[PDB]
């Protein structure tokens, strides 16, 4: 069996439907050609896509010839609405999460969907989570910041807490990136400020002592193999060992968390990916591609397939791993 | 022979040297205990040193502990003065490549030189660096970016290319981390925007085509591994292949240009050095400590002499690759 558990869609929102919301800041769902569309905001064109995005139907002939029985979708980050006043949000997410369990009610045996939440308000974030669980999601899909609040902030580390205690699984994708004015061409941000980003969230955590609060229970999985974390761990060690601020809250060597996450395995390179098993563990690391954009991996489980690993560590990898972390079967 | 061509020195500059350029900007160091030592800003502390940083007496006692032959140092980057006026930084930096000639001349044989340049003027930039090789700098060390102008941009490129049509060798250092208002506590960053620093500088040479344009002939290294540059690489080639604005001004896979730059050993890390190795080749990894800093390598090239490469790649990581690339014997 072959589970992908990092996928995204975006629903046939009409532009009158995301004008109830927001004329100039709600994504909606152009489809022509239907082969090819474009997420749209406001009257401005944001983001190409295609069908696979949007269409259950197709988006299953795909998985069937890429030979993937299970994947797990969650919103483009595009929808997450982070900016906007609490209520709205919130309304949105309920919107957005019901769309979801829409496009997976096609076929839910093989498509599993995450939930957003309207993260900057705990208050309803924690219920909508809850809420879209109740209702059939695996789990919630958040942003890796809140603009200038990282994961260490109280009021992030209490919703994955809630998550943890609610036993609710969390992919944490980066967005929102950093870089100023930086990085204008060539698709840097995706390539370099992308990674860092997820790095800066998972030492976020283990830095403030998250982890020392936030109960085991709670599972949480970092996308794109963690960003470059596993590969600057040494130096974060290092750090840690000689600079007393570096351990004011962080009561043990930071690589030794570890065994507190889960990253994906989308890391496009044969040694990077033994790099990042080595560090995290055969049982930490799960196939995800982020089908369907083009910083995805072509031909899905790829990498994992072709490596030197172990029969039994690529089974964990690319099936047994998120089958426990989701609940699949 | 042991060669560690990655570490910092300050010179014993007064308060009163300093006001002659700047009250408020121009960095100057107070000794006292002389065991300790500030280096300061105006009348505010800046950053809290130790006696290797200025004395070269005592730093040579210390590399006799260490076993290293000879150690190449050059400016902390506090002493860059990007931001200043022009004329002012060029008389800056020919006053400071001055000291570090002056701490060299305690024992030349083992303490080698870089220089600083005024960058924010290219012409002066240029002068600068070919006065302070004749007068026996083995190279010039610079900060990855200039404000929003990244390698990528033409002045940077250029004096990139006058160095190499002058056979002057460069070292890249992280500086002036992006990040805003975030990374608040934790060093995170020296642990997070640093190493995505250098993968930017490395990224913006590598996708604006600069080594089409820049002569072969450049001898270039860059800080810390690289940064995260050697991990994310995988990520790099496969948006490249995906996305045609990834390719615009880069006419080859992105990965292929590592024969055209060096890195330092400095990742703190066994499998982190040994996929550095399997990217960059035994012949462009160069032993550096970012000595006498608290995030440099304790015992100096202890990752590498304990390392599982073979002899001959651990003799040129340690002494081959920089008695070739900074022409030392
Ligand atoms: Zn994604
Ligand atoms: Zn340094």
């Amino acid at each position: 069996p072959r589970i992908d558990m990092h996928s995204h869609f975006f629903p046939r929102i009409s532009e009158q439907e995301a004008a109830k919301f927001d004329a100039n800041h709600a994504p909606w769902l152009q489809v022509s050609a239907g082969d090819t569309g474009s997420i749209m905001m406001g009257k401005n064109n944001f983001r190409p896509v295609y069908q696979a995005l949007w269409d259950p139907a197709f988006r299953i002939e795909e998985m069937d010839a890429q030979g993937v029985d299970v994947q797990v979708t969650c919103a483009t980050p595009v929808m997450f609405g982070y900016t906007w006043e609490a209520n709205k949000a919130a309304q949105w997410a309920e919107r957005m999460n019901d769309f979801a369990l829409e496009f997976a009610a096609h076929n839910p045996q093989r498509i599993k969907v995450l939930a957003q939440v309207p993260l900057q308000d705990l208050d309803l974030a924690c219920k909508e989570a809850s809420r879209a669980v109740a209702a059939g999601h695996l789990g919630i899909q958040i942003g890796n910041h809140l603009g200038d609040k990282d994961l260490d902030d109280a009021t992030l580390e209490a919703f994955l807490t809630h998550c943890a205690n609610e036993d609710i699984p969390i992919l944490v994708h980066p967005w929102d990136m950093m870089g100023g004015q930086r990085m204008k061409k060539w698709m840097l941000p995706a390539l370099v400020a992308m990674p860092a980003e997820t790095q800066l969230a998972i030492l976020s955590l283990i830095l403030s002592g998250a982890f020392e609060r936030i109960p085991k229970s709670l599972k949480i999985c970092f996308g794109h193999g963690g960003g470059s974390f596993a590969f600057l761990l040494g130096r974060v060690d290092n750090a840690w060992r000689h600079r007393d601020i570096v351990r004011e809250d962080c009561p043990r060597p930071p690589s030794e968390y570890v065994d507190r996450f889960f990253v994906d395995s989308a890391v496009f390179n044969p040694g990077a990916l033994e790099l990042l098993v080595s560090v995290m563990g055969e049982d930490r690391v799960m196939l995800g591609s982020d089908y369907p954009f083009p910083l995805g991996e072509q031909k899905i489980g790829g990498l994992v397939l072709s490596s030197n690993l172990g029969e039994s560590a690529k089974d964990k990898i690319i099936s047994g791993n998120a089958s426990k972390f989701f609940n699949i079967n």
